[PDB]
């Protein structure tokens, strides 16, 4: 017997072009005087103010102050721009960073309570918010199609994701021009983003056909494409080929959730400044060789579903690609003493980890951060 | 570039023994009193009371009063019947003819006007309704996960769909012990249904990603499973395996739509009473060797995908199915006429025969039509 559910609430629109679509959407659903929570990238390069203006007076503030890795302040900063200029609905025009805090704000703008209140706390988010129309611009980390938002507690030196069925964006529109400005070193650690959750979404514990679908789909886009992109900015073919991946690979790890390499990726990324889809493909093709025979010979199927001889082989092809992008494939660079070593072995052991196929023991993560503080 | 919209909107609870969980869906919902909208087979066998005792007051109410083609007398009656009873949400449990008068009834049972005021002439439905629980018993035609209510019109003679977003139903229950009573004949006839709207619905005009990557897991598991399902009604697995596949096929074509197979099934059944799905297996093979070299070796790459060498080798497996679970290989039993064939002809011009990729002209028709007619 096969038990799983399966809900995916958010529209979806695809094509260039169709960012200047954002006025047929609070038309339709009836909302004016909407926020834009996008980075200052956009602000000074224009096309943050060229979509306001097609969006024709829906669209009428703004709100820029967020980093990278955000922060609950920065979330309440901005539920107080929405509760001053009275705003409707939400429009998240960023990568993985920018929708974040725009899921989180949607839904503590209507209380008077800090977003603080509910991190990590086991309080229950409220589930009434405001709409969201997620228009993600790098390709990318698939939280346009997810529950999820990843903060940050600076004062308090806490860091925890926030799962409520409110963050559930209303329309996500992908627009592969958005792509277009993204360096090669973000397309790279992006693009490695979406190959992690496609396989780790098809060899976990929580599984199911629909998500294997797109996981498989997703997969075998990034090996042909993702060099493509890297190496060639301004190739529409492949740009509007890594916005497919990554909006279908989004849909294979909201329910399955990540394993291995996502519970890695965290101290790989908090306390060593790597780049969430860097982490997590640091330890990619490592995992593999590990869960290759686990489900009764599952995961050879997918590799060869996708074109190899075995899943050794397509770890092989998961080094390759690192190297040919400039990935890391090691981490002796950071001299890690014993203690580091030992502190990467705790911290790893993170709810996600159970979700890998083969149980992964403490000696495994000790072998395995042993040989990639020995590895260039 | 590639552009195309995605919007599922059904939740799928899935598993093996879960249309027990009626309750505990009317419970979040907070609703009691409802209507079960189910055939008259399922209320003789207790299977219906099992779920009424089962939801705990949650249902009151049954209608079994609606034929295999459903007539829009009979949904208005249904609604009649919600109106003087007053219940909440509406519970589909049978097959297609009975997720498309629950559709119908829970939208118009708010109104006071007749359910054919909208059947064919193009006025819209109202979209305020009551919850549909769609529990399908039969694999498949994924009506569940669709918006399409499949009407009648017998006093005017017509027979029309209706597509309405307010259609959707809430949540859609895939239990594959309510497989386990379906003849073989019939698990034939709605098998071969689920791998015409996968082949069809892949190779369609409006194809898009994500409903491709469905078609092809759907396809794949028929290949395997419908014949142990139609040579051993009872085997679990068989069953589960043609479920899984049944509504994994329903999101691969409500959005690309259906092509030349479901265009000409049409007049197979309302003038030959050929059944639906073997209409419509019987001319997928036909049109498969047309499309074999259609859009840029996109059909030969799916049909590599789900392990055949090409489309021919696909289209003798689909031939050596029909025979295997004994479906339609030929109309030579059924004498036509010059005129009869020329009838179907003229028919089978529909709007969903455009969706081919090899244009389907009238002459093509003429050549199939009289091939069908001399093939056993
Ligand atoms: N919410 C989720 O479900 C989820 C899932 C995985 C990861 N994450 C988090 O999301 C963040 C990763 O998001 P990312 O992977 O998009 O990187 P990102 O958006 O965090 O930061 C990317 C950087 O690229 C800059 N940039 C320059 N030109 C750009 C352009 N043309 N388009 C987009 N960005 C441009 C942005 O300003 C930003 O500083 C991490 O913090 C990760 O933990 C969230
Ligand atoms: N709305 C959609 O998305 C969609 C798609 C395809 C077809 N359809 C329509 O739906 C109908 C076809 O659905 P179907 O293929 O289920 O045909 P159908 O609805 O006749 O199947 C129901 C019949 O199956 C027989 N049966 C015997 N044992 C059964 C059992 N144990 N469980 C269920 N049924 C049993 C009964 O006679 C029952 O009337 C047609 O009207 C077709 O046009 C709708």
């Amino acid at each position: 017997g096969m038990l799983w559910d399966y809900a995916q609430p958010v529209t979806i629109r695809f094509g260039k072009g169709r960012a200047m679509e954002i006025k047929d959407i609070a038309e339709a659903m009836g909302l004016h005087d909407g926020i834009m929570v996008t980075p200052k990238f956009f602000v000074d390069s224009g096309e943050a103010q060229r979509l306001i203006d097609a969006s024709d007076g829906a669209v009428s503030t703004v709100f820029t102050d967020f980093s990278p890795n955000p922060d609950v302040t920065e979330v309440d900063a901005c539920a107080e721009i929405i509760r001053k200029n009275h705003c409707e609905f939400v429009v998240a025009m960023g990568g993985g960073s920018a929708m974040d805090v725009s899921k989180a704000a949607a839904s503590i703008c209507l209380t008077d309570d800090s977003i603080a209140d509910y991190h990590g706390t086991g309080k229950a988010m409220p589930q009434k918010h405001l709409p969201i129309i997620a228009l993600p611009t790098t390709a990318g980390t698939g939280s346009e199609v997810t529950c999820v938002s990843v903060l940050t507690n600076r004062k308090l030196g806490k860091k925890a994701p926030i799962v409520s069925d409110g963050f559930f964006p209303s329309v996500a529109i992908v627009d592969p021009e958005l792509t277009y400005s993204v360096p090669p070193k973000i397309t790279a650690s992006t693009g490695m983003d979406v190959l992690s959750q496609a396989i780790e979404g098809f060899w976990s514990k929580g599984h199911q056909p629909i998500c294997d679908s797109c996981a498989a789909h997703a997969a075998k886009l990034v090996f042909k494409y993702l060099p493509i992109a890297v190496a060639e900015p301004h190739n529409e073919e492949a740009r509007e080929k890594m916005c497919e991946a990554s909006v279908i690979a989004g849909l294979a790890f909201t329910l399955p959730k990540t394993t291995s390499s996502h519970a890695c990726s965290f101290p790989l990324t908090n306390i060593h400044g790597i780049p969430h889809g860097e982490a997590c493909g640091l330890t990619l093709d490592y995992f593999a060789r590990i869960n290759k025979d686990a489900q009764h010979g599952r995961v050879q199927e997918f590799a060869r579903g996708i074109g190899f001889k075995d899943v050794d082989a397509m770890a092989d092809a998961i080094h390759d690609l690192k190297v040919r992008i400039g990935m890391r494939t090691g981490l002796k660079d950071l001299n890690l003493t014993e203690e580091q070593i030992a502190d990467l072995v705790r911290i790893s052991r993170h709810p996600n980890l159970y979700n890998n196929p083969v149980e992964i023991t403490d000696d495994m993560l000790d072998t395995m951060y042993h040989y990639l503080a020995s590895t260039d």
